[PDB]
């Protein structure tokens, strides 16, 4: 999976 989607999923 895509680390800065990862950075986003994290605030999600």
């Amino acid at each position: 999976l895509d680390a800065a989607l990862l950075a986003a999923a994290k605030a999600w």
